[PDB]
Order: C-alpha cells, then sequence, then structure tokens
C-alpha cells in the first residue's frame, strides 16, 4: 500500500511526454508561449518560474520536450491545441548524440539501466532531465509500485561544480525551476531510491 501522492506520481511520471522539433513562436507573454508545431497544432505552454523565462520572439524556431497538463482539444476554428508545462530550448544540435552518465542504486545496491536513449540535443531544460530520470525509475526501478520505493533523489554535477537535485518523493519543483543547460557539459547523474 502506498500513500495518494505516491498514486499521484505514479500516474505523472508512468505516462509519456511530447516532442516536437523546430515549432515557431507565435507569442510569447508572462508565464505562458502559444507555439504553432510543423504538424499544424497550436501549444499552449506554462512557465510558472522567475527564473526560467523564455526570451525567444516570434517567429522563432524552438524544439518541446515536454508535459501534457489536460487533453488536447479541438476547436471551433478547426484547431488542435495542446496543453503543456515547460521544456522549450532553442534547436542547436550535438555534432553526435551522446548517452547521459545515470547510476542507479536500490536500497544500496546497484540497479542496471535498461532503454536508456542517447541525447542530440545541445540544450535541455531541468523538467526534461527530471521525467526522462524518473521515467526509467519507474518503468525499469521500480519507483512509486510499491510502499519500499517511494523515496531517494538524484543529482546532476557539472563539469564546474554546479549540482542540481531533486527529490523523488514529491513532484519536481517547476516554480523554482533554474534555465536549461548544455548536456555535453554534465559530469555525472546520480539516483538513489530508498
Amino acid at each position: 500500500s502506498t500513500n495518494d501522492n505516491i498514486k499521484d506520481l505514479l500516474d505523472w511520471y508512468s505516462s509519456g511526454s511530447d516532442t516536437f522539433t523546430n515549432s515557431e513562436v507565435l507569442d510569447n507573454s508572462l508565464g505562458s508561449m502559444r507555439i504553432k508545431n510543423t504538424d499544424g497544432s497550436i501549444s499552449l505552454i506554462i512557465f510558472p518560474s522567475p527564473y526560467y523565462s523564455p526570451a525567444f520572439t516570434k517567429g522563432e524556431k524552438v524544439d518541446l520536450n515536454t508535459k501534457r497538463t489536460k487533453k488536447s482539444q479541438h476547436t471551433s476554428e478547426g484547431t488542435y491545441i495542446h496543453f503543456q508545462i515547460s521544456g522549450v530550448t532553442n534547436t542547436e544540435k550535438l555534432p553526435t548524440p551522446i548517452e547521459l552518465p545515470l547510476k542507479v542504486k536500490v536500497h544500496g545496491k546497484d540497479s542496471p539501466l535498461k532503454y536508456w536513449p542517447k541525447f542530440d540535443k545541445k540544450q535541455l531544460a531541468i523538467s526534461t532531465l527530471d521525467f526522462e530520470i524518473r521515467h526509467q525509475l519507474t518503468q525499469i526501478h521500480g519507483l512509486y509500485r510499491s510502499s519500499d520505493k517511494t523515496g531517494g533523489y538524484w543529482k546532476i554535477t557539472m563539469n564546474d561544480g554546479s549540482t542540481y537535485q531533486s527529490d523523488l518523493s514529491k513532484k519536481f519543483e517547476y516554480n523554482t525551476e533554474k534555465p536549461p543547460i548544455n548536456i555535453d557539459e554534465i559530469k555525472t547523474i546520480e539516483a538513489e531510491i530508498n
């Protein structure tokens, strides 16, 4: 038996993410952006943090690696709208896709990775890194599925000593999210479950 909060975390992190490339900015406002994707759909994305406030202008191209907050809608004027949160970066790519240095320990013992993808983008928002990491944990390591795997943390260490960390017993803190980072500058990523 797990507590209801753990039940919310399982539903959020076990579902997938939304990925769109080379979308165009239609509008940028305080806390939100209207974006037009290549397949013709529109994305309304919210940005709750004062530290991560996208400054792209109308007409610029961006990539989306985000999560939806509710079901998409078909509008009277024939449009299809997605409701999402965070995850907008520039379109810079890496010379070659890299695999990120993730090590996982479940209750002290090392747990091997399975189907951990490579990344070809130069920048990724910290919330995207958060769900990729936690998705690997729920799907391959049993996080949130049983009463014994309901806590821990992940920690990212950069080549310069800067670190980012997140508490597994709580949903990601979007309201305090810092700006996207260059993934090629990540030294290590550690995750522990308790």
